[PDB]
């Protein structure tokens, strides 16, 4: 089905793990190379891969208001991000925005 604005993407590339973020009407916010913050379709980011939404860490965190999840994830949309991709990087990136730094 759908995910919900907010919800972590889970991707299953042939041997590692992609995260995004959904932000809505078909939209991931995730760090991509030319890394970028980039507002891409999930159709396209998924591409022939399997995918689900992850929100792992709702069992013990409280994601934050999905507004800020969305507004903060569009905010850096188009700006570098100075560490580079792993599988545990672009993780981490798509929670921060979904829980906060902590």
């Amino acid at each position: 089905p759908e995910p919900k604005p907010g919800d972590l993407i889970e991707i299953f590339r042939p041997f590692y793990r992609h995260w995004a973020i959904y932000v809505g009407d078909g939209y991931v916010v995730h760090l991509a190379p030319p890394a970028i913050v980039k507002k891409e379709l999930l159709y396209d980011v998924a591409g022939s891969d399997k995918y689900q939404v992850n929100n792992k860490h709702d069992d013990k965190y409280s994601p934050l208001p999905c507004s800020k999840i969305i507004q903060r994830a569009e905010e850096l949309v188009g700006q570098e991000v100075l560490y580079k991709l792993t599988s545990e990087n672009c993780e981490h990136f798509v929670n921060e925005l979904r829980y906060g730094v902590a």
